[PDB]
């Protein structure tokens, strides 16, 4: 099987996905390393609401454009569970959803699914269509599915990416 | 070995060997930070390498490091981070946790104990290091030799609620 830089470079982002729904047995594996992953003082805020039906496609269809995709999961934080900061009161509702979200969407890179993250929604309307208590803020859609074009390339970085130099110093700016 | 064991292995180590981390794993471990999506492709990360004395003095004044070798230090660029229009929410967080979170899966496929540290003085932090004020300290990541045996791949049952209390079917 491939490594992990393999997978990381394998994994792009979807957005033309055929209408083959993503097989149980995938979609458990995904959800497993949800709750495997670490959260801060293991609080575990993630709160995750699985759509592969009509109902909630078109609830998520109102707040966002989820390409067709036919399974999307919607990550919420539980402010009421979460870690914070005592200096500045940060919480750590986005880190911790994310590194959950992450962990998913990398399992599902291994299984052969396609996929997509999404920040570029109303959380408004997810919070009325969803009933959303105030509690609980939807953080990331991760859509899922199978490519129905061609793959983008493992290689494609050299390209899609800033040098590393960029983003990295050592020991100072 | 798959994703899930790797994931499964990882945990949370608080004491390390004297060992440094030898430059052929750190540079995979930085590998995979660029690697990474960030919302917009916007790239906002910025990472600060930190191995040497000072750099770990200084992040020792801002927070318990257990004596780690290495450390990531990860700001997010405010001037780079998408800002989502709606409601003000930027991805600074976001962003910088998928490429902190792909740099700890890195470190632990190479054999590496690493705990990902939130509970520090951002305002030590920013001093310390001259933060400018678009760059905001997110996540360190330290990273080294365990000093005993790690913890067991299988404590999840133990250590997680079940995935019934965070997973719900279409509707909360
Ligand atoms: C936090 C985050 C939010 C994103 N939001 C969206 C989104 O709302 N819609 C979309 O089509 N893609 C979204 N993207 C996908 C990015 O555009 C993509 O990750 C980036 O351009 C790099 O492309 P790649 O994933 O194919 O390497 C998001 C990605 C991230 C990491
Ligand atoms: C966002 C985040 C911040 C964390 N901050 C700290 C920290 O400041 N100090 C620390 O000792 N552990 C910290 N942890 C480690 C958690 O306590 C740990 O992941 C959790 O208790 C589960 O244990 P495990 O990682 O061994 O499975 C942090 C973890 C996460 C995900
Ligand atoms: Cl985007
Ligand atoms: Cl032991």
């Amino acid at each position: 099987g491939m490594n992990f830089v393999e997978l990381a470079k394998k994994r792009y982002s979807c957005r033309n996905y055929q209408d083959r729904k993503v097989e149980k047995e995938k979609l458990e594996k995904v959800l497993d390393v949800a709750r495997i992953a670490p959260t801060g003082g293991n609080r575990q805020p993630q709160r995750l609401i699985v759509i592969q039906e009509k109902e909630g496609i078109n609830k998520l269809s109102k707040a966002a454009n989820i390409y067709d995709a036919p399974l999307a999961i919607l990550v919420c934080g539980d402010k009421d569970k979460v870690w914070t900061r005592p200096f500045d009161g940060k919480q750590l509702t986005d880190i911790d959803t994310s590194i959950v979200t992450d962990h998913m969407m990398l399992q599902a890179t291994e299984l052969g699914l396609a996929s997509v993250w999404v920040c570029y929604f109303n959380p408004d309307i997810i919070r009325e269509e969803f009933s959303l208590p105030d509690n609980l803020e939807p953080i990331n859609i991760l859509l899922m599915g199978y490519e129905s074009k061609i793959p983008e390339s493992p290689e494609r970085h050299e390209k899609t990416r800033v040098p590393l130099s960029e983003i990295v110093s050592y020991e100072t700016l």
